[PDB]
This record gives structure tokens, C-alpha cells and sequence, in this order.
DNA sequence: CATGAAT
DNA sequence: AGTCATTCATG
DNA sequence: CGTGCAT
DNA sequence: GACTATGCACG
């Protein structure tokens, strides 16, 4: 890990410390060697503030850097045994980024603190663009770290110019590096001061403490959702930062990201960003499930180039779950290969698999291509992408949504495809419907594993409030044996439960004989079902064991409902009233937009038509007219003087190829008219009429769950 | 690893063992867990002919297969203590599943072998294609293992619906798994017999042991390169083989692959296909040197998913490899990021890194889209790919390669491009040139490291046969210190050789004291320069030390050329002549080719033009001709019956848009006409004129050294 | 012992 | 994101 | 703990 | 191609 400097001399030595090994390599051989050490970071730095003490000290991530600095740790710090005058941490600039030295930065102000108050802990600033006028001599290049910087730059020394919009540190090779970011004649840094000993505790009590509530809290104060953030201008060589200001600027800028775009679903598609552009992606390249089956590698890397910067394996990871038919009630990707078990083994590798999106997840794309969503720039701003995705059916109840963000959590159960339209249904025609009424058509969820659902009234207050509190417990049947002996078994098991864990736990109990009775363990399960099967013996009594059992093992657990989305782009604890309040504004934006959109389209082939059906009446005389003029642009301008043609139609005619005069039947020009006519009256009656536009949004509804209904499969039980 | 049958019952069980871990879970799923137990092999099993025995009895995959089968191992190994009834073989039905089961087969008849005898031992046979699609309730399921039962099996009164094509275990769901290769009563399997014991050591011993040159000669007489092998007419349930026939057919079929088809390169265009596949995919995702860099995870897996049914990291890697410029003397790949170091610290992942092909590689890619060179079906017949590229430089010498098959390796070292070409074109204005004329040109190899290249007659010697030691030298030079002191200075090492590594090597001399005088060892290199330096004591013998250097560590190695490429789909020693003459023959046909492509291109516009000219004169009854007519088709009859133009003027007539009837300048036409006509016969002459042809060829030579040549970077001397 | 496409 | 095994030919 | 997108 | 660490919130 540790790559150190040639010669020891801490009046002037430097340690690196390097978000990731690969940014670590590129900072190796970009180094002055003689006085710049090399650490690279495993990826997140444990929370020194959170964990307790045990763990701080059996991290090999802190022991590396407590061993290379050399001067112990807290009680015992010594700042002139230290073998470094400057501590830098170097990371990618994007929000993980910022994450990492948020954590680092709680590692030295606790254990360390003599050091961060010597002003000897440092963070380096890379450059965000890179400006080249390609060739030019070598490649005429400059760098920039503002969106103000980059406007001076589009001046300069050419334009015409290639811009490259850096995402890491990973992107860089050692000379561009070292010149912008590690050699001390050209980088910019920011020291790291502390201005009040106890404002910089606060700040990093609240941010990084156990405490949830007051992080929670200090998000909603001073987290602008809604907002962007100020650009903060770039100055030159080495500038002060208190820990206060920093500590926050950091983490706020993590916590919005990992808010708005990672952890939790838009409340209106029930989408990740991730699995929006799983989806968005495999869609646009037509791997869909009417067409073949398309090697996993290949959707991976186009989704990570196009639109998610980020690990292939996370994106592998969530495309693979949202295949798994144990985690969405309504899988979204059809997967060809090994994509997991309960058991929960892995998945094959992505080399090995093969993938295509699932009929039903169309419907959360259909008509996408008829500007019925907003769409925004992807990352490297070469292409657009869609915030939210049209969504035929309300996925986010359907398919639920289980993350962990800042300040926020959220579980959100999955539910009967029919059962959420039909209230949804409902509530179209009765917006100030109530629980009591909704529940007659959404009695609860309904989870792909199954299994038996327990506290009606807990149900209520988490369709009320997003919160509840719920027992689900595993099917069971007992059968008889030889000996009259008796076993029993499990054929249906809780959500988001291993069953492998379940069925080893299971055997730990028959092994410590915490209840007396149980002979043998046997996982029976096979490909077309599960089936546990817990053999008793010779009279036992199969009702205490049971109970044991679901009392002592996760063969019955608790489901804690915390309905958290994001709604107009703030974190939002839900019931399901604003839920399908929301998709069905959105539904509505969705189907006037997409009305709009047919429209024009009609309006457009209709002046055409028309145009046409008067030109075949005067077809020898407009191509004489044509034959008269001496270009196109003077042919367009004839027609609209000599015969009020207008530019469209103009530009139509002029353009028909010859053999379209083959065609010259007015009567299927007018029935097409006519059609016209009729179908621009109905777009223009949804636009103009809310009850229209609403029937048709249930009409809609009601065949997507004509198309995709399916059985109830956990049944549900009032007393918990 | 092993996941155990549920049930003891030697007369039963079954071992399974699984070509990876990824279909090994597939069989984990699949399975009948009461008498099926599963053992996946993490890949290439020991060869154990070839293995010492300390290691064959230290190998954890051997240890964990005698462990589980519970008899021991040949001598000590008691069959009747057997834990399974059978043990059976399941790979991938690809070239790399044959080179397993015949690892697997030489451990057990060589230390296993009462098992093998008593027809214990299976193979898997899974199914090469997969048939039909009702969709949803499909009742559409049949799978094939021939040529022979596929087009059987298209014979179906429904339609055509859709075809799947394995490539391996991977993609094959639990479900079919067992109905196909895992159900008994389904299964087809084959039981593997000694029918003869003498003549099964003598095959096993051929094909496995360390005597390479009874493989390449069995190889010789066996595999027919230029041929391919109806397909073993698929039986029943079980059926035997001999371990001679297994062993034979298995073996051959791997070798041939892996001869023509991975480790060697063309002789042509000096690619293994891999590296072509790269270029090629890259080049048709417009990924060119003009263009911007993208990820490198997105062209690895439109690689991976098109063209290269293998790992992304087997890909990745020879992609890195292309852009390292102390590999390649011309690098054919464009790499930002960490693309690794001389020290051969690891790259980036593809996550980080993005790419394009460079400027060069372009030139190998130069007149593809002009039918220059002949394609074949990519691996699931969904689209073409090259067998070789069009190549305006000859990359096999400029780049060299370095491989290992089966029977055969290659070293073929990187040359100066300049040089070949000027080597090249003298041969093409004398077909007879002999090797000592050819060395006025090129004089011996250009390490892109540098370096002294010493040995002038055998140079020679593998420039005339293929096969000649080299001796390389680091280059050195003796620097004066303070005190009465000197210090070696190396500033070029010697190609393949590991920096980092051959630092420490010489520091471990030093440290043993193997020879006295060493100072201090300090690699002081930058990212600007290589720079090592040998500080040397004060009065120390500093030629003895630089002697002992050379001679015992790697500042001085040999390099063996061993020229082996494929000429004719067949393995071949070649030197400088062959090598050179295959180049000027694939010249020829690509010029020819392109030569042909254009100028059919040519003639068709050519007679349009006719066909326009002609058709102002009679535009007013081509008109009414046209608007009479049923349709484009029928407009087109009429104007080849009525007026003779020719299919291809007609079409170009009937689909002129209306506007290009303001155009009567046939002055620009004819000037048109002219153009075309000199074009014509400057590319016919080319076909019609071996000379001509040779001549463009030459020219087009002398652009590319032109544009792309560089000075030698080795040194060449006389005396080794 | 290490080279480079493969498992 | 870095580790760890094997094949094959060769000196 | 173990959940699921991130480093 | 498997294996290992972390953050974040919540029972
Ligand atoms: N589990 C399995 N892995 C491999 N395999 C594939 C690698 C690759 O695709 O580039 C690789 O780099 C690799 C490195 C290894 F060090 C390695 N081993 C360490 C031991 O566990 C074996 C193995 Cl095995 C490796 C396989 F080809 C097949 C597998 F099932
Ligand atoms: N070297 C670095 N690795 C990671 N990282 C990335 C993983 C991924 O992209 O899916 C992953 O699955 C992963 C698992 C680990 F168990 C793990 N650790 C075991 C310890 O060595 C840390 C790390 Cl660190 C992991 C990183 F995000 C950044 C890295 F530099
Ligand atoms: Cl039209
Ligand atoms: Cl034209
Ligand atoms: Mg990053
Ligand atoms: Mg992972
Ligand atoms: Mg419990
Ligand atoms: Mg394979
Ligand atoms: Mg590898
Ligand atoms: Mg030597």
C-alpha cells in the first residue's frame, strides 16, 4: 500500500493520502520521489467518530497511517517525531470525494489534533476541465476549476477546441498530475485551520456522531434542495479553511448527492437513478424483450460511458437484482444464466450472462420518445438523459424501494400490481379518498417471497403516516412419518431473509437444544420451489417448537415500514395518499404532454394532405412551374406566390421524389383527412378537459392491469 | 468450494465437476441434492505429467478432489472406499472445456486409474443450441448438439422462431441445466473406457508430457489445418470412448485453436485476434484518434458482446498492452489514465481508463469498408468481423509479438518502422533479394526500451531460419563522484524486463555481498527519464561489478528470436523473407481489391450520369410516363422497355426529388463524366499491370515511413 | 522465473 | 479494486 | 447484523 | 472470477 519517499526529512515531506489504488498508481508515478509518499485508501475511511474503539484500532486503514506518520496516535502524540511537514489528501473531485475527506478530516481533528492545529494537514485540488486546441505545436493546454475559469478558457490561445470534463483523479496520468495538482511550484491547496475549538466540534459531532435526529435536522436548515451552489471562486497557491467550514461545505454536498441521486427513489417511477438508466440505456439500444437476449458486459459499459459513472459492478449489482424475482415483485430485466438464489450466492460474472429488459418494464419507458418527461445532460454533458421515466404503472409501491442515504432511510415494501391501480383507480375519481376507503383496494403489500402478513392496524398507520411496524411469518404445514413422528415444513419464507442463514440458524437451535425436540435440518428445496423441512422426534410437541422458532429465529421477523422518497427534490416520509396523489399528477403531466405532442404531429401531416389534395388538382401546372424555376428555394418561392402554397407545403412538394406522381388518389388523401381531423379532435378534447384526460388515465391503467394482474401471494392476518 | 450431496450412498452419487465457480452455482441450483454433490474447478486444472509431485500434492484443487472422493491416491487408492458411484466431467462445450477434461483425464489414469477402468469416469455433453419461442406459455423447447439435428430441428409447423447458440455452462438457467446435462433419465452422457493400456500411455504421454516435440509432430501428422470435422453424430444415454479417442480428439481440437485462433499471430497483419478484434471494434464504434476517448469498460464490452466470446479482463488487458509504449514500438492504442509503468505496476480498471486507436492504427485499418479483405461470421452468426487487416504497414515486424500455443511459441522482436518498409520496397523491385541485402535495410530489431543489441551473425542466423540468440544490453555509461568515487548509471534496460524488479535484484547483490563494491542501489527515475543508479565504494573494481551485473541479474539477457507465424491457417518458422514476401502478396490483393471496389463505384455513378444527361432530352415524356405508372417498380419497367436506361439509371431517375428538374447544366455533368472516366482508367491499369499495381504499392509505402518513421532506438554491435 | 492470451 | 492458481513453449 | 448503491 | 474493507439509517 504504502509507497515511501527516498529520503527521510520531515521539514519538508509530503504523504499523499489517495482516494483509490488506481488514482494511487498515477500519483506514483507522478511523484517527486525524493520527498513525496504515497498512501492509497481502500475506498471509504471508517467513521472514527461512529465506531467504537475495537474497531478504530483493528482497521488497517488508520494503523498504516498512524505506523507511516510516526508519531503515535491521540494521548500520545508527538508532532517532531512525525516524518511529514504536510499530510495531503487527494481525491477525485465528486462527492464520494468529498465523503472521504469529510472521514479523514474526523480522523486527525480526534486523534491527531496537534497536527491539524499546526496547519499541516492539507487537501490538493485537481482540476475539474482540461482545455486543448489539438495539436497547435504538442497540444496547447490549460486546465480549470471553475465553470469561470472554463468561460476565460473558451477564449485564449484557440477555439474550436476539445474540452475534457474530468470525473477522477483515474482520468489523469502522472504528468498532467503532477503539474496541476502535486508539484508545489504550480498546485493550489487548501490548509486546514481550526478557528474555534468548540463550533469545529459541533459541526463535527452532528455531521459524524451516532446521532442521527440532529444530522437529520441540520440538513433541512442548511441542505438547499431546491437550489444550486455558488461556484466558489479558485485562488492561487495555498488558502486557509477553518475545519468548520469545510467539514460542512464536504458533507452537505455528499448528503444532498447521495439524497437526490443514489439512495432513494423519485416517488413518481419508483426509480434509482441508477436503474432509471439501466433502463433508460438498455432501452435506447433496443434491448428489449421482444429481441435477443445481449451479453451483460455489453449493457454495463454502455450505461457507465453514457450515463453512470460509476463502478461496473454496482451497476452490474442492481441491474442483477432487478432480475431476481425473490426482490421485485414486477421484475424489470429478464436475465439468461446463474443471477443468484435465496441462498444468496453469487450471481455469475458478467462475462457469463445475458440480459434484455422485461416486457412490463416498456410500459415504465412507453412513450418516452414523444417529449412527455424532462430530460437533462448526462454527466459529460455528449448526450440527454431522463429524470423520470413516463411510468404506465405506479412501480414505486409495485416493485418498493429498500436504501440507506444521509440523514434518511427508506422501506418501501413491494405490492399487487392490480391492487395499487385499482386504487389508484379509485382515488382518480376520489381524490380526497381516505385510508379506511384506499385499504378496500390496497389492503397491504404483497411480496414476491410470499409468506403470511400480520398487524392491520400497523399497516393503517404506515399507509398513514410511512411508518409501521409489521410481523411477517413463513408458511408451514406439518406432515406425518414413520413412527407417527411428524415434521415441520416451510414452503414460503420473509422477504429480504436468506434462506441458507435461516436454515443454518434453524439447526444452531436443534444443536444448542434451546428447544427440546428437533431430530434433523434439511434444506429439500430444489429448482421449481422451496421447501424446508424440520424433522421432530419421536412426540414432541410440534407447537412449542414452532413457536420457539418464530419467536427465536428469523423464520417470522418484523418488517419495519419508513416510506421515504423524493418528491420535487426534497426528501419525503410518505402514506400512500401523496404517493398515488403524485403518480397521478404525474401520469397527467404525462398524458398532456404526450397529447401535445401527437397533436402537432397531426396539425403538421394535415397541411401537408391538404397541400397534396391541391396540387394533384393542379399537378401539370406545378411541375411546369418547377421545370420554370432555377433552383429549389426559387421553385418554393413560385408555388407560395403563384398558388398560396405555404413554406411547408412548399418544401413538401419540391421535395417528393418522382415516382410519388405514381400516387395521385385524392379519395385516400381525404379519408386520411378526415382521420386526421377526428384524431386532433380527440388530443385537443383531452387537453381541454381534465375528466377526458383522467378517463383516459384509468382507461390506461386498466389495461396495463388486464395485461400484467397477477395472484395475490402473501396473505395477510388483522391481530399481530 | 465442494457442496456436498445430502445423502451418503456410494452406489449412486455423483460428483460433478464444474468448469468454473459461476456454473458451478448454476449446478448447485440445478442439481438433485440428495445424490448430487458439486465440485467447481477455478479454471486450468496441473497437468500432472507434466508437474513435479511436491507441487502436484501442494495443488489445493487436486487436494480438495482426493479428500472428497474419500480412496486415495494410485497405489494407496482403494476403489471400494469410493464415495461416488460416478464422476462426472462438465465443461463448457467450447475449445478451453476439451484442454480441462484432458487435464482431468491424465490426473485420474495416472493416479486414479482402477476408477477410469471400471467406467466410472463421464463427460457432460451439454447442448450447443437452444430452439423456438411461443414467449410467455411457450410450449416451444427443443435443444440440439449437432449441425446435423439443428437443421432437423428447424423443420417445426409453426414458423421460424428464435435460435439460441451456446457458448457455455453460463448461460444455461438452472431449469435446462438439468432437463439437458444433470437428469439422468434426461442426460447424455459419455463413459470413458481404456480399451488398450499400452496404447493409452503412449497418447497421454505425447499430449501431456514435458517432450514438446512429439506434440508438435503428433500435431503435424493429426490436425489438419486447412480442414475442419464433421461433427460426431449424436447418440444416446451413455455411450463409451476410449481414453486414446478422448484424449486424441480433445487435445487436437484445443491445439488447433489455440494455434490459429489466440497465441500466434498472422503473418499478414502481425495480430493475434484478440488484438484484431480490438482494433476492428473500436475503429467501427468510430474510436479513432480524431475522435474524443471513450471509456474503456464501453469498448471492452461491445468487444466482448460482438466479436471476442471471452474474459473482459483478458481483453482490458491486451487492449492496455497496445497502448504501452514499451511493449509496442508503434502503439496501436491510445490510453488516458494509468496505463501502467515500466515497473509493471497494475493499470487502472476499465472503469477509470478510456481510450481510442491511435493515429497508426488507423493505417492497418485503411481501405476496410472497400471489400480489400475477407470476413467471416462473428461467433453467434449475428455479424461479420476480418480475418486479417487491410495493414499499410507491416505490423508483425514492427510490432513484433510474443506468444505460447500448444507445440509451438513465437518471439518475433519490434523493429523499426522505417527500416521494414525501406527492406520491403527494395524486395518488391526484387522479388530474389537475399538476406545480406535486406540487412543494408534492416540491420536487426528496435526495442522501443532501447537498449544494445549484440550479435550480428545471428541476427542473421533468424532473420535466414527464424531461430538466433541475441545478447541485450543495458545501456550504461560511468559517472564521477565526490571523494575518489564512481557511480554505473543505466538509462536503457532491455525489452520484457521488469524495472522494479531488476532494481531489487541488484540490491540483493549488494546486500549477499555476491561481489564487493556496492554503495548504494537508487531507481531515480522520473516521469521524464529512466534513470538508475550504482553507487559504487570508494576504490571498488567497477568493471567487475558491471561484469558481474550483466552476467548475473537482467541488466544484460538473452533474446531468442523463435519467428513463428500463421501463414495458410498453418503454424510456420519464418524468417525476414517469408515474412516480408506474405506482406507484399496481402499488399497486392488488398490493393487489387480496393483497386476493383472503386472503380465498380466508379462505372455505377458514371452511367447514372449518362442516364441524367440522357434524360433531360425526354423529360416531358419520362414525366407522363411516370404519373401513368402503378408504381415506382412499374415506372422503372416502363422506363427501360420504353427508352433503355438500365436498372441502376432508372432507380436513380425515378427517385430524383422535384426540385432537381430546375437543373439542365449538363456542362457540370460532363465534367463529371471526365473525372470518372480518368479515375477509371487510372484503377484499371492498376488491375491490368502487376507493375503499376507494384508501383502504387511502393508509393504508398514510402507516405507511411514518411509520416510515421522515427530514428532506431537500440544500438546494434558485431561481436556478442 | 517470466513472458501473454486463456480458464 | 487488488490478490491469488493454473496451461502452454522456451531457455 | 444485514440490507443496497457507492468507494 | 471469488474474497475482503468501508459509509449511510434502522430494527
Ligand atoms: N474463479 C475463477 N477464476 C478464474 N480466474 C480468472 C481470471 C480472469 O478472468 O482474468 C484471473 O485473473 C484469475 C486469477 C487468479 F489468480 C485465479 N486463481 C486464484 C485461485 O483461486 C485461482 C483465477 Cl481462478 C482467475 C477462472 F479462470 C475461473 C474461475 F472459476
Ligand atoms: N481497492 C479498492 N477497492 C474498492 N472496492 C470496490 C469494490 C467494487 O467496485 O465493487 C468492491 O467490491 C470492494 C470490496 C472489498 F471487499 C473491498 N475491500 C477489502 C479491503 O481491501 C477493502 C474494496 Cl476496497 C472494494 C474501492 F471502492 C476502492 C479501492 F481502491
Ligand atoms: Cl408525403
Ligand atoms: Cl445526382
Ligand atoms: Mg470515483
Ligand atoms: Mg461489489
Ligand atoms: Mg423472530
Ligand atoms: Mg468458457
Ligand atoms: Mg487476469
Ligand atoms: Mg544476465
Amino acid at each position: 500500500k504504502l509507497t515511501p519517499a527516498q529520503s527521510k526529512n520531515p521539514a519538508k515531506n509530503e504523504l499523499y493520502l489517495v482516494e483509490g489504488d488506481s488514482a494511487g498508481g498515477s500519483a506514483k508515478q507522478g511523484r517527486d520521489r525524493k520527498f513525496q509518499a504515497i498512501l492509497p485508501l481502500r475506498g471509504k475511511v471508517i467513521n472514527t467518530a461512529k465506531a467504537k474503539m475495537a474497531d478504530i484500532l483493528k482497521n488497517e486503514e488508520i494503523n498504516t497511517m498512524i505506523y507511516t506518520i510516526g508519531a503515535g496516535v491521540g494521548a500520545d502524540f508527538s508532532i517532531e517525531d512525525a516524518n511529514y511537514d504536510k499530510i495531503i489528501i487527494m481525491t477525485d473531485a465528486d462527492t464520494d470525494g468529498a465523503h472521504i475527506q469529510t472521514l479523514l478530516l474526523t480522523f486527525f481533528y480526534r486523534y491527531m489534533r496537534p497536527l491539524v492545529e499546526a496547519g499541516h494537514v492539507y487537501i490538493a485540488l485537481p482540476p475539474l476541465y482540461k482545455m486543448s486546441k489539438g495539436k497547435g505545436k504538442k497540444e496547447e493546454v490549460a486546465y480549470a476549476w471553475t465553470d469561470g475559469e472554463l468561460e476565460e478558457l473558451r477564449k485564449q490561445f484557440g477555439k474550436g477546441a476539445t474540452l475534457q470534463r474530468y470525473k477522477g483523479l483515474g482520468e489523469m496520468n502522472a504528468d498532467q498530475l503532477w503539474e496541476t495538482t502535486m508539484n508545489p511550484e504550480t498546485r493550489t491547496l487548501i490548509r486546514v485551520t481550526i478557528e474555534d475549538l468548540a463550533r469545529a466540534e459541533r459541526r463535527v459531532n452532528v455531521l459524524m456522531g451516532d446521532k442521527v435526529e440532529p444530522r437529520r435536522k441540520w440538513i433541512e436548515d442548511n441542505v438547499k434542495f431546491t437550489l444550486e451552489e455558488a461556484t466558489v471562486f479558485h485562488m492561487s497557491n495555498i488558502q486557509n479553511m477553518s475545519l468548520e467550514d469545510i467539514m460542512g461545505e464536504r458533507f452537505g454536498r455528499y448528503s444532498k448527492y447521495i439524497i437526490q441521486d443514489r439512495a432513494l427513489p423519485d416517488i413518481r417511477d419508483g426509480l434509482k437513478p441508477v436503474q432509471r438508466r439501466i433502463l433508460y440505456s438498455m432501452n435506447k439500444d433496443s434491448n428489449t424483450f421482444d429481441k435477443s437476449y445481449r451479453k451483460s458486459a455489453k449493457s454495463v459499459g454502455n450505461i457507465m460511458g453514457n450515463f453512470h459513472p460509476h463502478g461496473d459492478s454496482s451497476i452490474y449489482d442492481a441491474m442483477v437484482r432487478m432480475s431476481q424475482n425473490w426482490k421485485n415483485r414486477e421484475i424489470l430485466v429478464e436475465m439468461h444464466g446463474n443471477n443468484g438464489s435465496m441462498d444468496g450466492d453469487p450471481p455469475a460474472a458478467m462475462r457469463y450472462t445475458e440480459a434484455r429488459l422485461s416486457e412490463i418494464a416498456g410500459y415504465l419507458l412507453q412513450d418516452i420518445e414523444k417529449k412527455t418527461v424532462p430530460f437533462a445532460w448526462n454527466f459529460d454533458d455528449t448526450e440527454k438523459e431522463p429524470t423520470v421515466l413516463p411510468a404506465a404503472f405506479p412501480n414505486l409501491l409495485v416493485n418498493g424501494s429498500t436504501g440507506i442515504s444521509a440523514g434518511y432511510a427508506t422501506d418501501i415494501p413491494p405490492h399487487n400490481l392490480a391492487e395499487v391501480i385499482d386504487a389508484a383507480v379509485y382515488m382518480i375519481d376520489h381524490p380526497t379518498a381516505k385510508i379506511d376507503k384506499l385499504m378496500e383496494f390496497l389492503p397491504g403489500p404483497d411480496f414476491p417471497t410470499g409468506a403470511i402478513i400480520q398487524g392491520r392496524d400497523e399497516i393503517k398507520k404506515a399507509y398513514e403516516t410511512g411508518k409501521g411496524r409489521v410481523v411477517v411469518r413463513s408458511k408451514t404445514e406439518i406432515e406425518k412419518l414413520k413412527g407417527g413422528k411428524e415434521q415441520i415444513v416451510i414452503t414460503e419464507i420473509p422477504y429480504e431473509i436468506n434462506k441458507a442463514n435461516l436454515v443454518k440458524k434453524i439447526d444452531d437451535v436443534r444443536v444448542n437444544n434451546k428447544v427440546a425436540g428437533i431430530a434433523e435440518v434439511r434444506d429439500e428445496s430444489d429448482r421449481d420451489g422451496l421447501r424446508i423441512a424440520i424433522e421432530l422426534k419421536k412426540d414432541a410437541n410440534t407447537e412449542l417448537v414452532l413457536n420457539y422458532l418464530f419467536k427465536y429465529t428469523d423464520l417470522q421477523i418484523n418488517y419495519n415500514f419508513n416510506m421515504v422518497a423524493i418528491d420535487n427534490f426534497t426528501p419525503r416520509q410518505v402514506g400512500i395518499v401523496p404517493i398515488l396523489s403524485s403518480y397521478i399528477a404525474h401520469r397527467r403531466e404525462v398524458i398532456l404532454a404526450r397529447s401535445r405532442f401527437d397533436k402537432e404531429k397531426a396539425e403538421k401531416r394535415l397541411h401537408i394532405v391538404e397541400g397534396l389534395i391541391r396540387v394533384i388538382s393542379i399537378l401539370d401546372e406545378v411541375i411546369a412551374l418547377i421545370r420554370a424555376s432555377e433552383n429549389k428555394a426559387d421553385a418554393k418561392e413560385n408555388l407560395k406566390v403563384s398558388y398560396d402554397f405555404t413554406e411547408e407545403q412548399a418544401e413538401a412538394i419540391v421535395t417528393l421524389q418522382l415516382y410519388r406522381l405514381t400516387n395521385t388518389d385524392v379519395v385516400v388523401l381525404q379519408e386520411e383527412e378526415a382521420e386526421l381531423r377526428e384524431k386532433i379532435a380527440m388530443l385537443a378534447a383531452i387537453i381541454g378537459d381534465e375528466r377526458t384526460m383522467y378517463n383516459l388515465m384509468k382507461k390506461e391503467l386498466r389495461e396495463v392491469k388486464k395485461k400484467f394482474a397477477t395472484p395475490r401471494l402473501s396473505s395477510l392476518e388483522d391481530t399481530a
